[PDB]
């Protein structure tokens, strides 16, 4: 929970919540038309967050991956996994150690907007990089 | 257009003679593990050796092939194919080649090595071929 940290996290972009500190990115900015390879750009832009987070020595991320509830429930859980186990790998390389990273593939069971719409539904498909404040 | 200087690189490379030209074989299973078209690591790196070796010896266009088994949605499975033989070429963009110089194919399920009657063989047609062309 330390207090130094916040303002690297938040000039890291991460705003606040009630289990800690979450940042957001959509799974078209980070994939594009990928199914899970990160575009290189985006790849940057995390591995520079991982090494600044990293930097401040935080003990944990937790990276949430998220679809809409459009298509098949279990394939949009298990791709969820997936992006969320492609933002993790930006993590380790940049050098967080495994035991310091937890993977969740919510699916499409945690959205943010309403799918009626197909711009909630592309507002649901993303990734979330959570710090925990315990 | 051609050279024996060429060959050498692409021999340690692993690389091995085909029609019209040399080619390079490896298996989703390594290239990807568990992942969709994301390369796992250590095999990124292992092409990245690859492409910066042919680079050097100034290897004037690659074509990159991806293939599936014949199991699930054949419209899906040729995008995953396509994917995953991108997934190989951006490595290459990232070695120093130009996006010119790379050509990019997904063949589904058509173009099949091994049976796909058997797990192992369904396991071997899902597979990226980099291949080097003779002209």
């Amino acid at each position: 929970l330390s207090a130094e940290q916040i303002a690297v996290l938040q000039e890291q972009g991460f705003e606040l919540r009630d289990e800690g500190l979450e940042f957001g990115m959509s799974s078209k900015v980070l994939f594009g038309n990928n199914l899970d390879r990160l575009n290189p750009d985006s790849r940057n832009t995390l591995t520079k967050i991982a090494r600044a987070l990293l930097a401040v020595d935080i003990d944990k991320v937790r990276l949430e991956g998220h679809t809409d509830n459009y298509g098949d429930e279990g394939y949009n859980q298990k791709l969820s996994e997936r992006r969320a186990e492609s933002v993790a790998a930006v993590f380790r390389e940049a050098g967080m150690p495994a035991a310091n990273i937890e993977v969740r593939g919510l699916g499409m069971s945690k959205p943010v907007a309403d799918n009626k719409t197909r711009a909630g539904r592309s507002e649901n498909r993303r990734v979330a990089i959570i710090v925990p404040a315990e």
